[PDB]
């Protein structure tokens, strides 16, 4: 990967913003099945993904393009909605985050130049 | 009318309209058609392309944000109620993944 105006946006501008966020806890490190007492999680979700995955990545220069570290933030609320029961609370908690950062990937800068 | 908006209606909507997997969510999900009668229990903003669409061509959004949330509210209400396994996921999963790809390359400053 390399560093953009786009992947500097998404980390300094998108990332903190939900990372911060008061529903943000439960998605800022990997679902641990275990811990949590879900034995089923990873038959049922395959690809998991997170905040802290999602930041390291971008960290380390992982991604080559914007395009690519939103593809992984749709897999994590993704995951939430297929995995979890409607009613749960969870699924609001992603919700409420997913339009956040909707709202701000509008904002971002319209030419990725590296 | 903004930049945005007509970038969504040109490129995205044109890109996920004439897809091969958007046949299922061109209109909005008919219960009693599809013999869901749960449906609208679960699933309480429904949306669809038919509607999104219909919007852009009459000018309903204010903001670019706006049709974007449309858009994914009808992914969302997709993967909550329907079984992980069922195909109508995957078609879901493709078509978004086409959405966020085209969103990217969306102008930036919303100017009218
Ligand atoms: C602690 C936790 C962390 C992650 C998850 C989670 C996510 C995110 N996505 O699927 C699951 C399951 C669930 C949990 S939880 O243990 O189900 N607790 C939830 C109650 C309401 C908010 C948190
Ligand atoms: C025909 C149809 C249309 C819409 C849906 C649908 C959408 C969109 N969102 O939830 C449901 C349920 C489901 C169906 S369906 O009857 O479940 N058939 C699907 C199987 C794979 C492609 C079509």
């Amino acid at each position: 990967g390399r560093v953009t105006n786009q992947l500097q946006y998404l980390h300094k501008v998108v990332m903190k913003a939900l990372w911060k966020h008061q529903f943000a806890w439960p998605f800022r490190q990997p679902v641990d099945a275990v811990k949590l007492g879900l034995p089923d999680y990873h038959k049922i979700i395959k690809q998991p993904m997170d905040m802290g995955t999602i930041k390291r990545r971008l960290e380390n220069n992982y991604y080559w393009a914007a395009s690519e570290c939103m593809q992984d933030f749709n897999t994590m609320f993704t995951n939430c909605y297929i995995y979890n029961k409607p009613t749960d609370d969870i699924v609001l908690m992603a919700q409420t985050l997913e339009k956040i950062f909707l709202q701000k990937v509008a904002s971002m800068p319209q030419e990725e130049q590296e």
